[PDB]
């Protein structure tokens, strides 16, 4: 909402109502705050203790966002307070830095107000050692979830709570209009995303997607004028296409036949986006890497009806806990 105002004023009251609700009833004397339901949206690197313990800076860091993108709507003083309360709960805790997705989410939170913190920007030379990076001088950067070892890998997987943590620190970055140390991280975002949104998850997605368009105003915008070329290996070219501030957006092309693609550019200038999503069916999952302990199956009762039964447990990782899984989705393709 705090974003949507700036083009669709919104019932400035309810938004009072709904700050008000969080901040009067769900943060501690400490400021960090507590989550009511049961609803966990991320499930962290931890120990037993140690993941809760995340998990508090995560909940604060996070509502200190929304919180900070509406409060212009309703600067209440009452939340004004809470704000300084909680970030205060943000510098004195965040910085024995526990894990990449709490640093970068305090970082961004923090960053939303008062870049001028010395904790904060202590928390921030102490994201950017967290930086991984490829190629000299750097052009693909982007955070993990590092905390203590630090494979500086890329699998070609990408997680989703990976783009995540590499936005919220794209993030941070943009408020604190560092334009360099950043292109090498929107090359490696703007290559991730998937045509059409972001990809993993949802949480990633938008903060990916803010990140990718504050910064496409931020910079200075140029202009349009790519001879973009596509064409097969060996077989045949296939379509190819001016690219001006009128053709861009362009129609999807199919992909018919089977060999290697080529797309190459003239000289011209501006920015272009080549993403070619593709898709077929395994017979085997046997290679996939299983997460979940899985089974189903069909059976009777009584009269006399058919009856599925699935289940779960879940495969948590090294740093994981004996706590359980996240928010989850179970998925169950019935029979034709």
């Amino acid at each position: 909402l705090g974003q949507v105002n700036k083009y669709v004023e919104q019932n400035q009251n309810s938004i009072c109502n709904s700050l008000l609700w969080l901040v009067e009833n769900y943060q501690l004397d400490n400021g960090s705050f507590k989550e009511n339901s049961q609803y966990q949206p991320i499930k962290l690197q931890g120990t037993l203790p140690v993941e809760a313990r995340e998990n508090s800076l995560y909940l604060t860091a996070f509502t200190v966002i929304g919180i900070r993108k509406a409060f212009d709507i309703c600067p209440l003083v009452k939340i004004d307070t809470a704000l300084i309360k909680a970030d205060n709960f943000l510098l004195e805790n965040t910085l024995p830095a526990q894990s990449t997705f709490t640093l970068a989410i305090s970082a961004y939170a923090l960053s939303l107000g008062d870049k001028t913190h010395p904790q904060f920007r202590s928390i921030v030379s102490a994201l950017k050692r967290e930086a991984l990076v490829k190629g000299n001088p750097p052009i693909y950067r982007f955070w993990k979830d590092n905390l203590q070892h630090k494979d500086s890998s890329v699998p070609n997987t990408g997680t989703a709570r990976m783009v995540e943590t590499t936005a919220y620190a794209l993030l941070t970055s943009l408020n604190l209009k560092d334009i360099n140390y950043v292109n090498p991280v929107i090359k490696w975002l703007s290559e991730e995303q998937r045509y059409g949104g972001g990809f993993y998850s949802t949480q990633d997605t938008i903060n990916a997607i803010e990140g990718l368009t504050e910064y496409s105003l931020l910079v200075k915008q140029l202009r349009l004028s790519m001879d973009i070329d596509v064409s097969y290996k060996h077989k045949g070219a296939l379509h190819n296409y001016k690219m001006t501030d009128k053709n861009f957006l362009g129609r999807p092309v199919e992909v018919l036949l089977n060999d290697d693609l080529i797309v190459s550019t003239g000289f011209g200038s501006g920015l272009a986006t080549v993403h070619v999503t593709t898709v077929v069916h395994k017979t085997s999952t046997s290679e996939e890497v299983c997460s979940f302990y899985l089974k189903i199956d069909t059976q009777d009762i009584e009269s006399d009806y058919k009856r599925i039964v699935a289940c779960a447990s879940y495969k948590p990782s090294r740093e994981e806990s004996s706590s359980g899984s996240s928010h989850a989705v179970m998925d169950i393709s019935l029979p034709t």
